[PDB]
């Protein structure tokens, strides 16, 4: 089997991507936001406290003839941003872009963060980071990757997505359309839980590359790239007037600027990160300070390469017996 969804910009700064997910008999159609950061499957829904809902698409597992309640388990989370949410878990079908699962655990908020709730947008998250993270006690559950690799084509998922433009998760086979050149495979620690592995190194611009070992994540889940505090200030030194604001929280610059490209490297192959790709507008509507989309990493304590990057490639997530990440320019 194979599947093949449309992932959608939230808004006009792809701050994340939402996909079209049906759950349930007769099927209710949720936007999820497909997260390779996490492993969780968890909806707005009908046991969601009605002040924390707020024009999100609920599921109610009671109009479902396929829901059963998964009995005793609870699920909570808090991610990286700082945002949570919590509640129960029911079974029930689970289909993406024409691909079906059965019994799978869809996670049924009964609180969600603040950042949740006005986030109309988004109704609720697809974890596609390895199983071992999923938070459902006191037996964990697998993702909706994981329980679908079996039957698909070949155990692989892949990301495209668009710059300020729709893009495309498929599962089970690689679009050779998709793509120029060729994919470049780099191996994949999976010690954390994660889609973490290494790249060979940098460039700013049309600056020299160097040559030097980055450990991180591929993270459809994160809007930005974040990276060691040295490779983020050679970057915003070539914008004339760029400087980080603590009190803004990272890296800003005139919104006046043009900015560089920044390369990341994949083995010997090279993807290039266009600067408009890192311009992400006013800090505050009608300010001429711009926010950057390249931030330092040095407080989060594991380098991320969020939808900036991932954006400017064609990913594939090789979830074989040892899994792999492979990159393509597109």
């Amino acid at each position: 089997s194979t599947g093949s969804a449309t992932t959608t910009p939230i808004d006009s700064l792809d701050d994340a991507y939402i996909t079209p997910v049906q759950i349930g008999t007769p099927a209710q159609t949720l936007n999820l936001d497909f997260d390779t950061g996490s492993s969780d499957l968890w909806v707005f829904s009908s046991e969601t406290t009605a002040s924390e809902v707020d024009g999100q698409t609920i599921y109610t597992p009671s109009k479902s003839t396929t829901a059963k309640l998964l009995s005793g388990a609870t699920w909570s989370i808090s991610y990286g941003d700082g945002s949570s949410s919590s509640g129960d878990v029911y079974t029930d079908t689970v289909s993406v872009g024409g691909l079906t699962v059965t019994g799978q655990a869809v996670e049924s908020a009964k609180k969600v963060s603040s950042s949740f709730t006005e986030d109309s947008t988004i109704d609720g998250l697809l974890g596609l980071a390895f199983s071992t993270l999923n938070t459902v006690s006191p037996t964990q559950q697998k993702t909706f990757f994981d329980n679908a690799k079996a039957s698909l084509d070949s155990p692989v998922f892949t990301a495209d997505l668009g710059y300020h433009a729709p893009g495309t998760y498929n599962f089970g086979f690689i679009d050779t359309t998709a793509y120029t050149g060729s994919i470049t495979y780099t191996a994949v620690s999976t010690k954390q839980g994660f889609w973490e592995w290494t790249s060979t190194g940098y460039a700013v611009g049309s600056g020299t590359f160097k040559s030097t070992s980055i450990d991180g994540i591929a993270d459809t889940g994160t809007t930005l790239l974040y990276l060691p505090a040295t490779v983020v200030s050679a970057y915003w030194a070539q914008v004339s007037g760029a400087k980080s604001s603590s009190s803004v929280g990272g890296y800003v610059f005139p919104c006046s600027a043009t900015l560089p490209s920044f390369t990341f490297g994949v083995g010997s192959a090279r993807i290039v990160i266009p600067g408009d790709y890192i311009d992400f507008g006013p800090i505050s509507t009608g300010s001429s300070s711009c926010f950057g989309g390249i931030q330092s990493s040095a407080g989060i304590g594991i380098n991320i390469f969020g939808d900036v990057a991932l954006k400017a490639a064609f990913v594939v997530f090789n979830g074989a017996t040892t899994p792999t990440l492979g990159f393509a320019s597109k």
